[PDB]
């Protein structure tokens, strides 16, 4: 996250870190047994880490649980990143508490202008590499589809939305992929892609979760 702040230990209780020997993507806990992340974060051998703040220090509130199965969206296209969402089932149910909580799925889609909270352990430099050990947060509004489509001609589909600042300076970045974009208490997006990080007129692009609620509900109930 570039231009964000330190969230605070466990202030984003639904945030997860996907680890395969090191942190490689974020995710969101939707209930005691399931996590939603991005399809492009798919890997074999994932361990989900909940109640994390510093990913390099075991501070006492973590739960490390291996995944039993991963389900990438049936129509995920890795070339365009359309339908970039994937579900991860935990081998054991997580113990929800103040530090580990699930986030609600939306009942409707959010409007442009709505302020959201984006979080993760990704790069914090636009021009440079600096990976933080503690969770960074960023408040950013959803942008109108017109400004999103003008920035990425012929690349935005109905399953994506842009959030951020066109002036640049604030944005999600690599290492943040798969993490949450929560607006008005609902999980509305998943960190998916962008053009570099925090560049002027290149906002981040997020998977539009409101379009997948029936798929999510049906899939977890049958697995
Ligand atoms: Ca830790
Ligand atoms: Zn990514």
């Amino acid at each position: 996250i570039v231009g964000g702040y330190t969230c605070g230990a466990n202030t984003v209780p639904y945030q997860v870190s996907l680890n395969s020997g090191y942190h490689f993507c974020g995710g969101s806990l939707i209930n005691s047994q399931w996590v939603v992340s991005a399809a492009h974060c798919y890997k074999s051998g994932i361990q989900v880490r909940l109640g994390e703040d510093n990913i390099n220090v075991v501070e006492g509130n973590e739960q490390f649980i291996s995944a039993s199965k991963s389900i990438v969206h049936p129509s995920y296209n890795s070339n365009t990143l359309n339908n970039d969402i994937m579900l991860i089932k935990l081998k054991s149910a997580a113990s929800l508490n103040s530090r580990v909580a699930s986030i609600s799925l939306p009942t409707s889609c959010a409007s442009a202008g709505t302020q959201c909270l984006i979080s993760g352990w990704g790069n914090t430099k636009s021009s440079g590499t600096s990976y933080p050990d503690v969770l960074k947060c960023l408040k950013a509004p959803i942008l109108s589809d017109s400004s999103c489509k003008s920035a990425y001609p012929g690349q935005i589909t109905s399953n994506m939305f842009c959030a951020g600042y066109l002036e640049g300076g604030k944005d999600s970045c690599q290492g943040d992929s798969g993490g949450p974009v929560v607006c008005s208490g609902k999980l509305q997006g998943i960190v998916s892609w962008g053009s570099g990080c925090a560049q002027k007129n290149k906002p981040g692009v997020y998977t539009k979760v409101c379009n997948y609620v029936s798929w999510i509900k049906q899939t977890i109930a049958s697995n």
